[PDB]
Parts: structure tokens; sequence; C-alpha cells
């Protein structure tokens, strides 16, 4: 095949920490959902959908890693050893925020940046559940992405 | 490129509107999520999906009314059309704790079918639910998301 | 058309079953959803994707069903009907759970089979909504599907 698609879909969960004296020494206290990374949920997604359309399971298949945009190149890398470039990807962003408008061809730049590809092949968006469900609720955030991959 | 992929995905909170008597003077009192659009689900995921294969962004750029959905997809598919491209196929996911709506889908698609240009044998539309799981499971709204792929024309 | 592209969405909420002495009758009790198929949401999703691509509506359009890989394969047979083939397909499989990955390769190899393609043009992952959500509450799970049929 010389063209492929592929899906992703990520969430991060809002932890917190705050400092506890404990025995005469502070101890760090963390409440939440435990992070493994840095909580990028927009390039997890993306990350999925690429290794997705490839075939190559997911992200959990990288390094048998905090840095999201580590394993965004890692995955295009990956693709890449498999004859493959970008066609387009379309991320949907899903989070009870306002203002992330102001930050998106940031985010596209990047993204381009790592994937080797024009901003143009890039699209993000961001939209909301309308105060429901547990992004409504602002307890996380969450991330829809679909990649097409084109034979090089 | 000679093909695009986009994506989208949208949720409209159910609202009612109530009259009341405030001063002596007759008011609307509106109850729920403040929608500014007909919270049509649908349209609203299905247009995102077009602008993003585009590479256009979204719904929020179309006009800077909204009240009508099929205006803004029809402009979303103008200007989808500006860049060159035609619809290659279109396929939608509603998702709702509802029951009969195949009787309305086929009614769907030919709106959307003329709104886009194309065959309605080019539109898909599909509804399931979340087994009363969720936010659209409590049935507190309807969320729908949708997948286009964009040709050159 | 020479290139489709599809769309699913499954979800399957927790059922037990308990029995009980009625009249002195011994009955079988059912809590929650009562279920309808295996609740095989992977093959649910796909199957949607798949009859979705070619616009043949949905998986409740096929027998007017215990078994899921029955209705995929039946799913396949009248998008091959219109003359379609699977390009590529990527499931994504969200679920409050772990070791699963172990059985990901034998899922993909079933898919394979039903939809007389490669391994190779099947992808299967399995991500989390990190605690939130029905799935993340462990209500539930449910399964994200997209596929690329192609002109045979």
């Amino acid at each position: 095949s010389l063209i492929r698609i592929g899906h992703g879909f990520d969430v991060h969960a809002f932890g917190e920490d705050r400092p506890l004296i404990i025995g005469g020494v502070e101890v760090p206290y963390h409440t939440g959902f435990i992070a493994h990374s840095d909580g990028d949920v927009a390039l997890h997604a993306l990350t999925d959908a690429i290794l997705g359309a490839a075939a190559l399971g997911d992200i959990g298949k990288l390094f048998p890693n905090a840095d999201s945009r580590g394993l965004l190149r890692e995955a295009f890398r990956q693709v890449q050893e498999k004859g493959y470039k970008i066609g387009n990807v379309d991320i949907t962003i899903i989070a009870q925020a306002p203002k992330m408008r102001p930050h998106i061809d940031a985010m596209r730049a990047k993204i381009a940046e790592d994937l080797q590809c024009d901003i143009e092949q890039v699209n993000v968006k961001a939209t909301t559940t309308e105060k429901l469900g547990f992004t409504g609720r602002q307890e996380g955030i969450a991330c829809e992405a679909v990649a097409l991959l084109i034979r090089q």
C-alpha cells in the first residue's frame, strides 16, 4: 500500500504536588494520577495515529520518554524506516478551556518541524464538551487525532 | 495534496428556555449550557472534519449566521473548493442515548449531499449509544464524531 | 471512488448474572445493561467503520449475532460486493485495563483473517483515560476505529 490511515486518542488527568513534613523531613506528595510524561495529549494522540497507520502498535512500543516531542520524532523516524512520509494530519484537542487558538500555529510549526513536512499538512483545532463529562468538569483533557501516511 | 483526511468531534449539552415575569416584565430564562448555534452536532463535527482535512482550522473561523449549521457547512465547503478540493467521502457517527433515528438518517444524508455538492452515496451517517454510560448515556447531551476524505477536483 | 474512509465507535457496559430462587424455581437474574452481543467493542467498532466507509450504514443492518466475527465477515462480504478491499485498519481500544498487549497480535490475526488481508494492514492499540470517565471508573470499555477501503 502507498497510502495509510491512522488514529489516536489520549487523555491526561490533572494531578498536583504539595510538600509535607513527615518525621522531620520534607517529602513531596502527589495527588491524582501519576504522570509518566509532560502530559502533552495532542502529541501523544498524534504519535499513536502515525504509529497506528503504519501498523507499528502505539506509543507503548517506542522505548522498551517524558518529552512527547522526542516520542513524536521517534515515531516518525520508524515510519520513515518503513518508507512513509506525512500526507497530512489533523488534531482535535478536547478541553474545557477558552483561548488556546493564540498558540495553535505555534503548535503546528513544531509538529511540522518534527514530522519534516510543511505546516500546511498540519491542522490543529480545539473544542469543548460544553461542561459535560470529565473534560467538562475539568478533571483532565483529551485529544483525538487522525493521520494519513503516503509511500515515499 | 491529492488526498486529505480530516476529523471532527462536537458536543451539544441540553438546555432549556422558560418564560418568567420579573419586575412586571416578561423575560426569557435559559437553563443549562448557553448555545450559540442550533446545536447540530452532526453538522458541526462534519464541518470541522472538512476544514481540518484542508488545514483551514475549525468551525470557529467561518464568519468573524451561526443559528443555522447548514450555512456554516456550505461556507466550509466553499472555502475547501477554493483550495482545489471536492469531497471524496464522509462518515458520521452520532453518539446519543436514543432509539429511532434511522427514519431520519437518509434525510440527513440528502441534506449533507446537497450542501457538499456530492452524491448521497458519498455520505454515510450512523448512530450508536454508550449503553447508558457517560454524559450521553445519562442523557445530559449528545455528541458526534466525523471523518472526511478530500480529493483534488 | 477509488479510496474510502470510515469511522466506528462502540461501547460495552458491564453486566453480571445472578441465579435466584423464585416460586421454588431457579431463574437467572441480570444486573446492568442487557447485552445483545458478545460485547466485543473492537470488532463492532471495526464493523461500523468498514460499512461506514462504503456508505452501507452500520452494523445494525447486517442480519435483519452472538458472534462479532460473523458480523465482521458479513460486513466485509458486503463491502467486497461493492468492489472494495481493505487498505488498512487502525483500532484504539479504550479501557482501564493493563495486560492486553499479550493478546493484541492474536486479535490482529483474527481480524486479518476475516478481512482477507495481511496482518500488516491491521493495527490494534490500547490506551486508558487515566482513571477518568466511565471507562476510567471501570463501568465499561470502549473502542474507536478507522478504516481505509480501496477499490479492488
